[PDB]
């Protein structure tokens, strides 16, 4: 038997501003009832931000635009779109290496 294993690498892009515009034309926007992620077009991100308050109820669908609804994507998938990290929980982890 010629078991082999490996595993993968550390590496990414480096952005250039502060975290408060994501993605390219349409942006994330958080419900301030329920906490909910919503994904809004760059035509009305540009118009909800008047009080720097969005809510379900004022998102520009219909269906999908109340804190009764369910939400429109997984964490999961949100988290790898802006490339944060979503879910802190324990973090509990290996780190010997420590920083330097
Ligand atoms: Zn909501």
């Amino acid at each position: 038997g010629s078991r082999r294993a490996s595993v993968g690498s550390e590496f990414m892009v480096v952005d250039v501003t502060i975290e408060d515009s994501y993605s390219t034309e349409s942006a994330w926007v958080r419900c301030d009832d329920c906490f909910k992620w919503r994904r809004i077009p760059a035509s009305v991100v540009g118009s909800i931000d008047e009080s720097s308050r969005w809510i379900c109820m004022n998102n520009s669908d219909k269906r999908f635009a109340d804190c009764s609804k369910s939400q429109e994507m997984s964490n999961e998938e949100i988290n790898e779109e802006l490339g944060i990290g979503q879910d802190e929980a324990d973090a509990y982890d290996c780190d010997a290496a420590k920083r330097g």
